[PDB]
């Protein structure tokens, strides 16, 4: 019953006879946890079938389709995994299938189990006991006792040795902490404490994966600072640590701004423009996240360059885009997300000059013009930075208040104020040119002051 999905049922037409398939992991901590299902769906599978036809098969009757990387050897033991990627704007939905082969049936399940990384995701279920009909209680299998430690509210990795093999985990140990809301164990925070660098052995990717995880939930500054307080956020991104050797607390201010920039999101209806708000988190990257997390990780690196430089810091922030870039490429992130990032990190001090400039009366159509010319991309995203960073700064009201209006004057500019109206009454890429001066004319006796500023 609450184990139950749809697509469960074309996956046990997809199921050969003689051959089974178990939920795993994630899906059945949270459906025995008690939450509400969210728009994405993430179903991890057992099964004893071979997992590229099932999953290719299911891939064939609800389209998302198929997923088959790993690599096939005599031994060891190499896993081959394959998924379902289902992805409709309001809706994602991704099953996992693993290979499950032993003798003993049971004891295989079990033994599977116990290699997993922590006790709430150690809990799996059968696929035909999900689908039977009545008079039973359909039995689950957690030989770590899972359950119990959901019950007691408590996060317990099965052993340490697991988080060792696979130490991508222990971040997932902090994300799911903060976003399950559960404790984690004594032993856990133990081992993280003694070799915090023990995450640099994984892949890469996967790290990267893992870190757009935690930018994903609203509770990510929570996590990143978790994170940075062991150590592990340094040990992953050298740059941040480095955050700590200027003193005003400069690391301090940029948690504070990611956890203020959490909050502007949320109120992003307030500040930005529709049309802004429209096409605002509905660009891509990596498949399966949005610009937002591109946000606060420009929150979080929104100023890397003032270690660099040293009384005041002038070019850093330019640095901040190529420190950023730096990083994009060494963490693997997308060509055009990191790029996002970098230019966002580049003009996060571009709104608090319009600011000024908007106090003092001195901002016109020039400066306007000439901000939404150079960025109109991450206009938006530059905002709420703005705001956010202005809020961690310690702003006074006023002056916040004054970066808002400013921001909104910008918008307001851009939307109506705006238009293009030619070559014809130029005339009575050469021409072209000369048209594009005559714009930043226009954006800034008429005709002939035109045609002697383009000579």
């Amino acid at each position: 019953l609450n184990f139950y999905l749809s697509y469960f049922d074309d996956v046990a037409k997809v199921l050969p006879r003689e051959h089974y398939c178990f939920i795993v992991g994630g899906w059945v901590r949270d459906r025995i946890l008690g939450e509400p299902v969210g728009y994405n769906i993430d179903v991890d599978f057992l099964t004893t079938a071979d997992p590229v036809e099932l999953a290719k098969n299911f891939a064939k009757r609800i389209g998302g389709h198929f997923f088959v990387f790993e690599k096939r050897g005599f031994l060891i033991k190499r896993p081959t995994i394959a998924s379902v990627v289902l992805h409709l704007p309001p809706y994602r939905y991704r099953f996992d299938f693993s290979p499950l082969k032993g003798k003993d049936l049971e004891k295989a399940l079990i033994e599977d189990l116990k290699e997993r990384d922590f006790t709430a995701n150690a809990i799996a279920v059968n696929l035909d006991d999900v689908l039977s009909i009545g008079a039973k209680q359909t039995i689950v299998y957690d030989p770590t006792g899972g359950i119990k430690d959901l019950e007691q509210g408590l996060l317990r990795p099965v052993s340490i040795e697991n988080l060792k093999r696979d130490p991508v985990r222990v971040l997932r140990g902090f994300r799911i902490a903060i976003e399950k809301n559960l404790q984690l164990t004594e032993d856990f925070y133990e081992f993280v404490k003694e070799d915090p660098r023990i995450v640099l052995k994984s892949a890469v990717e996967r790290i990267t994966h893992e870190l757009f995880k935690i930018m994903k939930e609203k509770t990510a500054h929570k996590v990143i600072r978790e994170l940075y307080e062991y150590g592990v956020l340094e040990a992953i991104i050298p740059e941040i640590g480095r955050l700590r050797e200027v003193k005003d607390p400069l690391d301090e201010h940029t948690l504070k701004t990611l956890e203020y920039l959490e909050q502007v999101i949320e109120d992003r209806a307030k500040y930005l423009s529709a049309e802004l708000l429209e096409n605002f988190g509905k660009k891509r990257v990596l498949g399966e996240f949005t610009d937002v997390e591109l946000l606060k990780w420009g929150a979080l690196f929104h100023d890397i360059g003032k270690p660099q430089t040293f009384v005041t810091f002038y070019e850093h922030d330019k640095v901040g885009a190529q420190i950023v870039r730096e990083i994009g490429e060494r963490l693997r992130w997308g060509d055009e997300a990191t790029e996002f990032v970098a230019k966002l990190v580049r003009h996060h001090l571009r709104p608090f000059f319009l600011r000024e400039a908007f106090k003092k009366g001195e901002l016109k159509r020039r400066g306007m013009a000439n901000f939404w010319r150079e960025c109109g991309d991450i206009a938006p995203h530059l905002f709420l930075l703005s705001i956010a960073d202005a809020m961690a700064s310690g702003d006074e009201e006023e002056d916040i208040k004054a970066l808002m209006e400013t921001i909104a004057e910008l918008e307001s500019f851009n939307r109506n104020e705006m238009k293009e109206e030619x070559x014809x009454x130029x005339x009575x890429x050469x021409x072209x040119x000369x048209x594009x001066x005559x714009x930043x004319x226009x954006x800034x006796x008429x005709x002939x002051x035109x045609x002697x500023x383009x000579x």
